[PDB]
């Protein structure tokens, strides 16, 4: 079960994206 739209809305809202980056 590949979550091909991880691409089209996270990639669009870097909120959710760039502190998921700082995760630990």
């Amino acid at each position: 079960k590949k979550l091909k739209l991880a691409l089209a809305k996270p990639a669009l809202l870097w909120k959710a994206l760039a502190l998921k980056l700082k995760k630990a």
